[PDB]
């Protein structure tokens, strides 16, 4: 009675956005994702979501050419060996190159499915977990600092215990001082989405003055060594994000010093397992290791949430409410947050059921097998 | 104004039969399939550029399909963007996308040759000092048969190969090196490990030492710096690298690390002609023996690596054949002369070849994207 698979069942989910996405290639009013649905023998069903973009400008895989991936390559080693535990779907997909965030759809709904299978949540497969946990709080470019020092406060007054602030060239230094002002103990940290290039160490640097729990990406998104001489330079922690795709990444990220935080995102790294093997790492080696979003639906979200619940896991993360950014999930229930800490789903697997009303006015069903 | 004002964008997806059918774990391919890509100007030059991908994604990431996709919803749009007067200006515009590189390669190798056209010069006087003919290599799978491998070897001699790539396994690598370099002390021969070993096989690597190999190939994994710069503080052979190489600044990661000292340059794996011309700098600048590698190119990327690989710093043959020994027919209307291992180099126009309307109508689909 070993796992097997009796069907894979994909829904192509279009959920709307409350603020739609502006690309290089044009406007985006929803985000978009697919969902698969794993049953075994026993009636039992994973759930998994791919959530790459329709577009490679976070990073190369997109929806469309990882569902076809999906399809054509990985399916077909997936339901070729009998699965014992979840950790071996990484071992049966080491063949396939690249695709991370496919992998991560169909690996992360196995161990959903295997925690079913024993009965138990997902958490009781990640070891020490917390019942519920502090999230953090992301705020964008606020040209009146004014403003931006009001957000600040609405922050604190809504309990949020950190906060993180986008910066660019024009906007760093005094945006930063500002909100350190007026509040002297906040956990701070600044995103420079890549915004920056060597030739701004000096300006980077000022921002050491400010206790800043960390600097994140400042430098392109595929760069180590450029990275390393910032590092090397400030007593700020560096953060990496796309450049980190497996637990090899960190170990060029340590043996070059080319940063000292990882910004962790399961997708992004293939999978559960992956990611559990980097978190490990982090740990080992003074890498302040935390977890950020990708608009995920209810069901990438509920398992970043048991994920994240560890206790190795002290930085908020960037993990909101579903209402956050769309009007409905395409789960039943809600996650609930209260004064910026939210409660870790429990029951078995991920915690999650589907909403079948809401599935069937936002996505397109198929049964690939 | 001296800009390529862009008329309209063909292409053709073509299936050419192989004479050694490839067996993936999805299947056995009876051709290599690629597609084709011609942009014609204001002026009625063409440039033509090819998507290699496999289709699979065993090699690297990439895969024929999936690329294809990437170019016409993302990369066709951006290229039509600016009025481009200079090639360089392509891969600029591209770097917004990340990843993609084989997609992004068949547009901009494509624009090189459309630019070249342009100026009224071949492609080659662009690359700066380059070779009129060049000698190529040969490569060799595992053989058991060690007697019949010292025949080939000795056929490949008499037919003037000036180098000889030998697969390797961890139970089959110093048997048939020793046995080559016994019978022939010279010649020159490198080893490609396609990723079978691991570090704990560091004492069967090191036997290799011993035998003036060019270089070892890629011993260990594929995404590897760290197991690969232990092996090569070890060795006096020169370790090469080739999957993870994908730009400039892999190659300044793998020389900070120590990770080898030599490189195989695929242009496709690379984005295009320009971060390959970036990278063979480099190499040549750093002591980084840089080669040539194939990727079962027809005829149209066949002529841009001959033109590429003509450039003196190639001193290593690279795996460049007549397109003959692995496809029946070609695309392109001219075979590639190949005399006793010396290949001619394209002259004329740009990459220098001509489509073959003939074959291309036996072998492909078209389609008018602009």
């Amino acid at each position: 009675s070993h796992m097997n698979i009796q069907s894979i069942e994909t829904y192509q989910v279009r959920l709307p956005l409350k603020t739609p996405f502006v690309t290089s290639y044009g406007r985006l009013e929803e985000k978009a994702f697919d969902l698969f649905v794993i049953t075994d023998e026993q009636g039992n069903q994973g759930f998994g979501e791919l959530v790459a973009f329709e577009q490679p400008d976070y990073v190369q895989e997109t929806l469309v050419t990882e569902r076809f991936i999906i399809q054509q390559h990985l399916i077909p080693l997936l339901l070729t060996e009998a699965i014992e535990q979840p950790q071996e779907v990484s071992t049966i997909f080491e063949e396939v190159k690249g695709h991370w965030m496919g992998k991560a759809a169909l690996e992360t709904a196995i161990w959903d499915l295997y925690a079913k299978r024993q009965q138990k949540s997902l958490t009781e497969f990640f070891g020490p977990t917390r019942r519920k946990i502090p999230v953090g709080i992301s705020l964008g470019i606020q040209e009146d600092l004014p403003q931006l020092l009001k957000q600040v406060q609405l922050a604190v007054e809504k309990g949020y215990q950190r906060v993180k602030l986008k910066i660019r060239p024009g906007y760093d230094v005094e945006p930063v001082a500002l909100i350190r002002q007026h509040f002297p103990n906040l956990p701070l940290m600044v995103d420079a989405n890549s915004a920056y290039t060597l030739a701004d160490l000096p300006q980077l640097q000022r921002l050491d003055h400010y206790q800043l729990a960390m600097i994140e990406q400042p430098f392109a998104a595929d760069d180590f060594l450029d990275h390393a001489q910032l590092q090397r330079e400030l007593k700020t922690r560096i953060c990496l994000d796309e450049n980190i795709r497996s637990l090899k990444d960190c170990q060029v990220a340590l043996a070059l010093g080319s940063c000292r935080s990882i910004n962790l995102k399961i997708p992004r790294v293939g999978g559960i397992h992956e990611a559990l093997k980097i978190a490990a790492f982090c740990q080992e080696n003074d890498l302040l290791v935390w977890l950020g979003g990708m608009f995920e639906s209810g069901v990438g979200r509920a398992l970043n949430l048991q994920f994240a619940s560890q206790p190795t896991f002290s930085f908020p993360g960037d993990i909101s409410a579903t209402e956050r950014y769309f009007y409905e999930d395409i789960i039943t229930e809600p996650f609930i947050l209260e004064q910026g800490t939210m409660t870790v789903p429990q029951g078995l697997g991920i915690g999650v059921t589907l909403s079948q009303t809401n599935l069937l006015k936002y996505s397109q069903y198929q049964k690939i097998m």
